[PDB]
């Protein structure tokens, strides 16, 4: 493995994280990615610290706060990045080089070198910086001395012996894990390229591979596309992301080299472009649900993170088969061409420009996001398309936490895992315009809450306390999916609620059931709290129009609906009092986040609620949602029996959709919702065709070793699809009996005949 293969590879290194050999002459794209280059670059500079005997390189980052230790080399890379980058105003500058070395030079003898033990924030020594000071001493390796090399490369081998481990001698190591394998092994992966270490190399590139093995439990990918990481937070959106990136990168590094990765078992990763990542992708941006503390982040969004994997799939799609590169290209041409709100190429970096303006020359056309259902149960999530919606739900389980908040971020998102609907559509900023800046945390749109305040940081930090909840997970069959949550509320206030949806093509439909509290205080369930952003957006009803005046909560006359202009329909499916609030709201990013910016945004809602009053006995709600919707349409939700409540309690919540002819149904206890019974906890959904029966069903809880239906519509003597055993009950009705031993909450779908 030799000298002239490690020029080559740390060329080929220089070539992607620059863009160096793809610049577009005359290109105003490109030149407004320099223009950016520039002046983050001349910011950078204009904060040096000239004093002589500096204890500090910049100005305003001190060497003994790890995270500002971490943005000195961050800073000093890109003025390495911005010196190596044709046409760049300190283009091969030899005063900027100089600042470089000097700035490398003093951050090592002062703070970051094989002599000093971590202080503060591991992941700070051993990715934040090596991931750094690896790509400027190769960005710089014509200007850098050996003895250079091996001072830095002792550093960072000193603070990562090993990528296959985690953590400083003092705390003990761990197998490092899912983005932070990832992390690690680009920091010595690019440290080895630097000083010409195969055997360094060689161990980094087969790190890669336990990253994407399936896993059931822990971290990692799960077999129905779920991703975890930090054992129970939903994170596909944010941390799988990094990991996205990170192989994307290394890959194509490395492809056509003696170091080229060759595991077959890649291809669980590249399965999960389609299988993980696109689903939870939503015009460009990765829904809030599976991305964690990021959603306190007001310069990390779920447009920041969707671009960053959009750019990671467009590396990735270079080395694919022909059918699978373009439509990886395709599903990314539809989340660019979709997105007029944060447009992909303002403020990218060369190289991300350079791929979306390859993709544009392929002229492969845009993907439309599918209609219809995609449900991840290993991590308590759903999505749920139709034309010009997209709902996320959030839910909570004794395999999933609340939330995440560490790091001074999210300590206030303890509401954000209590059953959210998250409808997202044309409104394209609804959950990105200072929304987790202003809105009401105690009132997030779908949940059930109880008013008792929280602390910031209530059940602990890193998603270390789950609700000891019955069971959540979901079912569906072709258009219509089925969801249930037991709610256990965050706090200990002994909040407990049972809150299902019934999902079709077009509406949503919300049934709650069996709620009460130990605390004493009023118990809410939120229909929607929706960013007007700066409009007046009228609220439309039977009568005329409600809550026209903010601050002022009105309720609800007669009709039972009520429509948002912009947005769609609601409606009542009992007779419980519809509370009205147009609100204005005001709030920092800083006081969501330590380190979000002191500027306050200020924002116009619309809040629609129910009320359970204080001491609640078997509270109950039910409404549905028409995101869409008309105000003509919306007005006859209610009429003609369309969406048919059939039963709405603690044993069981069903409803009837009249024109799919389907019907769907959670079980909490054994019983039966109308003609349809289950033996335990069930999501089934099913529709009679003729002499046809069709069913899916879960055995939510991912205990449960077996489960029994009492079927509907008839007696059914064979089974036409799937597996199951048909028997007949005393009263003369056909049993339908499923081993549901390790099934994980998936879902079985069975076809019977009459
Ligand atoms: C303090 C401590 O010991 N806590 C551990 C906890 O470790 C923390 O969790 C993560 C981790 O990597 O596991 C690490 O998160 C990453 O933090 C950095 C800054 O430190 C970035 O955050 S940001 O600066 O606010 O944006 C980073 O964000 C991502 O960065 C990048 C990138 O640099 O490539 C790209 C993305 O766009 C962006 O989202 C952030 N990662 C994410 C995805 O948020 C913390 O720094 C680290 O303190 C866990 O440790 S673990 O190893 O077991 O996982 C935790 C597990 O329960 O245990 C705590 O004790
Ligand atoms: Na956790």
């Amino acid at each position: 493995p030799g000298a002239a293969e490690f020029a080559a590879l740390r060329n080929r290194w220089v070539d992607q994280i620059t863009g160096r050999n793809v610049i577009q002459a005359g290109d105003p794209d490109f030149a407004k990615a320099i223009t950016a280059l520039n002046n983050k670059a001349a910011d950078s500079l204009a904060k040096l610290d000239a004093a002589a005997g500096r204890t500090s390189v910049f100005t305003d980052l001190s060497l003994a706060k790890d995270a500002e230790m971490v943005t000195t080399y961050t800073r000093l890379s890109q003025l390495a990045t911005a010196w190596a980058t044709p046409t760049a105003a300190v283009f091969g500058d030899a005063a900027v080089l100089a600042a470089i070395k000097a700035g490398l030079a003093d951050a090592n003898t002062l703070c970051y070198n094989d002599r000093k033990e971590e202080v503060g924030n591991w992941w700070s020594w051993e990715i934040g910086v090596p991931r750094a000071l690896a790509d400027a001493m190769v960005l710089l390796h014509a200007e850098l001395s050996a003895a250079e090399r091996t001072a830095y490369c002792a550093a960072i081998d000193h603070f990562v012996p090993d990528p296959w481990l985690q953590f400083p001698p003092k705390r003990g190591k761990i197998t490092s894990v899912g983005a932070n394998r990832v992390d690690l092994c680009q920091g010595i992966i690019i440290r080895s390229l630097a000083g010409e270490d195969p055997t360094k190399l060689n161990h980094a590139v087969a790190g890669l591979s336990q990253v994407w093995q399936y896993v059931t439990s822990g971290d990692g990918i799960f077999r129905d596309g779920s991703f975890i990481q930090h054992s129970t937070t939903p994170y596909t959106g944010s941390y799988g992301v990094v990991l996205l990136t990170g192989l994307s990168k290394l890959f194509s590094l490395l492809g056509g080299t003696a170091f080229e990765v060759s595991d077959p078992t890649r291809s669980i990763f590249f399965d999960a472009v389609e299988g993980s990542f696109a689903p939870v992708m939503i015009n460009g941006a990765m829904a809030d649900a599976v991305r964690g503390r990021s959603i306190s982040r007001e310069a990390n969004t779920g447009y920041d993170l969707g671009a960053s994997a959009i750019e990671a799939i467009l590396l990735l799609a270079r080395a694919m088969d022909p059918a699978t590169a373009a439509r990886w290209r395709g599903l990314c041409a539809g989340w660019i061409a979709r997105d007029t709100y944060r447009p992909i190429l303002n403020s990218a970096s060369v190289p991300r420009t350079a791929l979306v303006k390859q993709l544009e020359a392929t002229g492969v056309a845009p993907v439309a996001e599918a209609t219809g259902h995609k449900l991840f149960p290993a991590m308590d999530r759903t999505m749920h398309r139709g034309p010009g919606w997209a709902l996320s739900l959030a839910l909570s389980s004794n395999r999933i936490a609340w939330y995440e908040c560490g790091n001074g971020e999210n300590n206030r998102g303890y509401h954000t895992g209590s059953g959210m609907t998250y409808f997202y559509t044309s409104d394209l900023g609804q959950y990105d315009d200072a929304f987790w800046a202003t809105a009401n945390y105690n009132r997030l749109p779908g949940i059930t809450v109880d008013t008792t305040p929280l602390p910031d940081k209530v059940e602990g930090q890193w998603g270390a306390a789950v609700p000891a909840d019955e069971w959540s997970g979901a079912t569906a069959l072709g258009e219509v999916a089925a969801v249930g949550q037991h709610l256990v509320g965050p706090g200990r206030t002994g909040l407990t609620a049972r809150k299902s949806w019934f999902v079709s093509g077009d509406v949503t439909v919300c049934l709650g059931a069996d709620i009460s509290t130990a605390s004493g205080a009023k118990v809410e369930t939120i229909v929607d709290h929706r960013n007007l952003h700066q409009g007046s957006n009228t609220l439309t009803t039977a009568a005329g129009t409600i809550a026209g005046t903010a601050g002022t909560v009105e309720v609800l006359g007669d009709g039972r609906w009520v429509h948002l202009e912009g947005f769609g329909g609601y409606a009542m499916l009992d007779d419980s009092p519809l509370h009205v609030l147009r609100e204005t709201r005001s709030g920092s990013w800083s006081g969501v986040n330590i380190n979000g910016s002191a500027t306050v945004q200020q924002r116009n809602f619309a809040t629609l609620y129910v009320n359970h009053g204080v001491g609640p006995v078997a509270g109950s709600y039910a409404y549905m949602v028409a995101p869409g919707a008309s105000v003509d349409l919306t007005r006859k939700l209610l009429e003609g029996n369309k969406y048919s409540v059939i039963r709405n309690d603690a044993t069981a919540q069903s409803v009837e959709f009249k024109t799919a002819k389907t019907t769907a149904a959670t079980f909490w206890k054994p019983g039966m919702a109308g003609d349809l019974g289950a033996s335990g906890p069930a999501c089934v959904v099913f529709s009679r065709h003729g002499n046809e029966l069709s069913l899916a069903v879960s055995e939510p809880t991912q205990k449960a070793a077996g489960l029994t239906l009492t079927l509907p519509e008839g007696t059914w003597s064979s089974v036409l699809e799937g597996a199951g055993t048909l028997g007949t009950d005393a009263d003369g009705r056909s049993t339908l009996t499923l081993d549901t031993t390790g099934l994980s909450g998936k879902t079985k779908l069975i076809k019977l005949k009459r």
